[PDB]
């Protein structure tokens, strides 16, 4: 019976979140193919002690520290099989300039931009050429829009504390989308729409809450979109699933974001994404298991 | 005195490389700055352990294994600083069709090139677009299959299995005859840039003859040259990310330098390229590695 490590870490929100991804794959593996070995990381290189004995690697990671690459190449190194893309395409997934720039190389659809640097300045040169308004986003991976002149200068200043780098791009307000790919394949599209949440017990109040359903498209749009998203999946090197983000404007949708390690809760976009094509959450995990095999043993 | 890891690896004829680089910086690295600990990875993994201890780790790795960005990536981790550019830039230089990709996105002048992968079949078509004669080399580079140039379409269908049974994916070029150049950057700083030419050597004893037999020297170049020689290899290192040091090779025609080679980690014996280039510039080997430390060190620190 294969044993299967349900790999789970981070710190903070990330750790929460991916224990809250462990525990639901762990209810939800097939007990009778697999034997079960939950993995919880104090510190990220203890994950070559506990991959000792264990056959694959089922991440349930969140966050920077399943997509810098490092997790991905360690585990590579010890020669464990492990679950999604590779440490070059995470690493690349996870830098927004270096993911734009082989994007455009292809002429796949991604808002102009322009890229900021910590101890850099910004030459209005190459800025102004993309106009207004702007969105600024850390080059890693909050938002924030900019209307005017002085608008942008005001974010870098925090952001730059957060993230030494950023990226500045043009605002494109349109419909969003998320498409995820299994294996190549595209699932079922999700559409994201904003509507305002009264909470009366926290008394909170927010706009930035989502609803995402499951809706046919054009047959028309159908196709450019999903041309685009498997064409994303291709150039940055993806295998065995991602989740690409989009914002279709006047007809022409655009790359948001390239999820290598989407969320994998059952309320995560993929997982609802695969059940509306039918495929049932264990299967999923049978699916991650049998297509990150065959993918690994091709690449060595 | 702080303690600075000598980090030897890699298997094979990658490894002798390695110790021997390794046994060349332990040699000369300055005892009255730094207490020296060798640290040679039987599996890379080793690494965890072994750098417990140490406040720096200089990589003497040489080939993938030190260019994948795993070993970058780990010592990150544990927040040990080391050497050189980090896990995203070594990858990415470390593969040609994703380098060419970026470079290009930037128009820094590289040549033409098409990707194959074994799983794909090659289309004719879409690599007589190329035309001839080409260069095939392995994408993910390495010392094992090595750059081949192929004049014919047989020749070519040949080279493709030769290199497929070692690369899932290799990139295929127009070839560009020219004048070879290597130009070694240090933080941020072009080093003196190293002349290329090939002479037919005869060895009597092993009996063996070797037309690829390389000649390097340092010699000036024309100013105007220079200057583009200067900026596109600068260029190169930006728009990679490399830092503290990385080594592009060019290929000069009609006074256009083309960039064939983006280095993260280059030969570090004093016999290699990037040590001749500082010590034309009067950087001689002590000191080329205490300049790596000090420099590594306060990039580590940029890096959060």
């Amino acid at each position: 019976a294969m044993r299967i490590g349900v790999i789970m870490g981070g710190v903070s929100s990330e750790k929460q979140v991916s224990i809250m991804t462990g525990n639901e794959m762990i209810a939800n593996l097939d007990k009778n193919k697999y034997e079960i070995v939950p993995i919880t990381l104090n510190e990220k290189m203890d994950l070559i002690e506990k991959a000792k004995d264990i056959d694959f690697a089922l991440l349930a990671l969140h966050g920077k520290y399943g997509e810098d690459g490092t997790v991905q190449g360690t585990l590579e190194s010890l020669g464990i099989p492990y679950s999604g893309s590779n440490m070059l395409s995470s690493g690349i997934c996870m830098d927004k300039n270096i993911s734009k720039k082989i994007l455009r190389y292809e002429g796949i659809e991604t808002p102009d931009w322009i890229e900021l640097t910590k101890m850099e300045d910004l030459n209005f040169d190459e800025l102004d050429k993309l106009g207004f308004p702007l969105v600024v986003k850390p080059n890693s991976g909050g938002v924030k829009i900019v209307y005017d002149k002085d608008e942008l200068i005001s974010m870098l200043e925090t952001v730059f504390e957060w993230d030494s780098e950023v990226v500045i791009e043009k605002y494109i307000k349109g419909e969003e989308i998320t498409c995820s790919i299994f294996d190549g394949k595209q699932l079922p599209i999700i559409s994201i729409r904003h509507a305002a949440e009264f909470f009366d017990y926290n008394a909170k109040y927010d706009d930035a809450s989502t609803i995402e359903e499951v809706i046919e498209l054009p047959a028309e749009l159908k196709e450019r979109v999903n041309k685009a998203s498997l064409a994303c999946y291709k150039a940055l090197k993806c295998s065995v699933y991602a989740r690409v983000d989009m914002m279709v404007k006047d007809g022409i949708p655009y790359v948001m974001e390239v999820n290598t390690l989407p969320g994998m809760t059952q309320a995560s976009l993929l997982p609802k994404s695969a059940d509306a094509a039918g495929i049932h959450y264990s299967k999923l995990l049978d699916m991650i298991i049998e297509t990150s095999l065959r993918v690994r043993k091709e690449e060595g």
